[PDB]
C-alpha cells in the first residue's frame, strides 16, 4: 500500500491538502445527513487517489493529505474532485441550502464580501454547485520524508508541507489552489490542458514572501470569495 | 478505448444513465457487504458496455454514465442489466432485507406511499428482486460532444446529456426509464420487440414541458413507487 508513496528525498513531492468547506457547521445543522456525506466524500476521494496513483498519507477529520511522485497526476485529482463531487446525487439539498445560508450570514454580517453562490438563480446554481464543497490546495517541492516501520506508512514535513497547506487553508469550497511551483512543476504541454486563472501573489500565514497563486477552474463558471486570508 | 464513443456532432446520441437506489443507506447498514456488492455491480456492467458496443463516458460514485451509437443497444444494455443483476447470485439476503426495511420506514413515514416490493410474499419477492437495485434512465439526443486531449476521452454536454440525468433521477431502483425521444429513436420493429408500460407525461426539474415517460419491463412483474419526482 506504500508503492505510490514519494520516497526519495531528491524527488520533488505534490502534496494536496483538502478539507469540506464548513463542515463544523454542517455537522451542526445536519447531523442526520453528515455521517454518510462524509462517508461517499471519503469513498470518492479514495477512489480519485487509486486512479491517478497518488498516495493518502492521512486523514485529519475531513481533512486529506495527498502526495503525489507527478504534479500532472495531482491537478487531474483534484479537477476530477470537484467534477465528481458536483455531479453526485447526494440524495439532499440540505447542505446546499446551508451553504447558501452560510454566504448570507456572513454577508450581512461583513462589509465588503458577497455571496458567490446564494445571487445564482436556482437552476443556475445547481449547474455550478452541488452537495459538499471542498477546498484544495496544491504544492509542489523537496520534502523532509519520513518513514514509518509501524505503519509502513510515509509521511512528508518541512516548508513544502507547510506550504501545501496554508495554500489549502486560503482555497474557498469547490475552489481548487495551485501554488507557482506546482503550476510550473507541471510541463507546458499540461498546462495548455489546464483551464487556469490566475490569482496574483497571496499572503500565506508564516511565508515571509507573497506567492503567486493559480486557481484551476475545475468546474468553469464557478465564483468565488476572497482568498481566505488571516485578517 | 475510444471507438464505441458517438463522436459526430451531427449524429443522435443515446445516453444511459445509472446508480444504485439507496447505495449511501446501503453503505452505512453494511460497509461490510458493499464494497465487494459495488465491485460486481461495476464488473457487470463493464461486461454489458463491452457486450453491447457502448461507450463508458464516466463513473461518479456507484453512477455509470453511457453513450451509445445505437438506440436500440442502448436498451438491450438496461434489459440485460435489471436481469443480470437479479440473477446474480449476490451471497447476501441482507441487501433484499435492508430494501424492504427501507420502503417499511417510508411506508409510516408518508402518506399515500405503499412499499413496491416489502407486501410481496418471499418466494415471489425472490423471483423478481435480488440484490442491488439499479436506477436507469435513457434518452435520444444531439448532443454537444467534448473530446478530451488528456484522456483521450469523450464526454456528452447540453441538454440532451441532462435529460437522460434527470430521466434517471426519476426512476425507482429496478426500474428503467426512456423519454419518447428514445423510444421513439427505436425502429418500429425494435419497439415491438420489446415490454413496454406507457407511463404518461412526467414533470421533470428544470425542463419546461412535461416529458412522456416509457418504462422499460425488463423484469416483468415488478412494481414500482410512483417516480421519484421533486414534491
Ligand atoms: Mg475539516
Ligand atoms: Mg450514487
Amino acid at each position: 500500500d506504500n508503492d505510490s508513496a514519494p520516497k526519495e528525498p531528491t524527488g520533488p513531492v505534490t502534496l494536496i491538502f483538502t478539507d469540506i468547506e464548513s463542515s463544523t457547521a454542517l455537522w451542526a445543522a445536519h447531523p442526520d445527513l453528515m455521517p454518510d456525506a462524509v462517508a461517499t466524500h471519503h469513498r470518492l476521494i479514495r477512489s480519485l487517489i487509486t486512479r491517478y496513483e497518488c498516495y493518502e498519507v492521512k486523514t485529519v477529520g475531513d481533512s486529506f493529505m495527498i502526495a503525489s511522485k507527478s504534479p500532472f497526476a495531482a491537478v487531474q485529482l483534484a479537477q476530477e474532485l470537484q467534477l465528481c463531487f458536483l455531479r453526485l446525487d447526494w440524495e439532499t439539498n440540505a447542505v446546499d441550502e446551508s451553504y447558501r445560508e452560510f454566504e448570507e450570514q456572513r454577508a450581512e454580517g461583513e462589509c465588503e464580501y458577497t455571496p458567490p453562490t446564494a445571487s445564482l438563480d436556482p437552476e443556475v446554481y445547481s449547474r455550478l454547485w452541488n452537495g459538499l464543497r471542498v477546498r484544495v490546495g496544491i504544492h509542489t517541492g523537496l520534502c523532509d520524508i519520513r518513514y514509518d516501520e509501524v505503519t509502513k506508512g510515509y509521511d512528508y514535513y518541512g516548508r513544502t508541507s507547510n506550504m501545501a497547506a496554508r495554500t489549502e487553508s486560503v482555497a474557498n469550497g469547490g475552489q481548487v489552489l495551485m501554488t507557482h511551483a506546482a503550476y510550473m512543476s507541471l510541463s507546458g504541454e499540461d498546462r495548455n490542458q489546464l483551464d487556469v486563472t490566475t490569482l496574483g501573489a497571496t499572503v500565506l500565514r508564516g511565508v515571509p514572501e507573497p506567492v503567486r497563486m493559480y486557481q484551476l477552474n475545475a468546474v468553469p463558471g464557478r465564483n468565488f470569495a476572497a482568498l481566505r486570508l488571516d485578517r
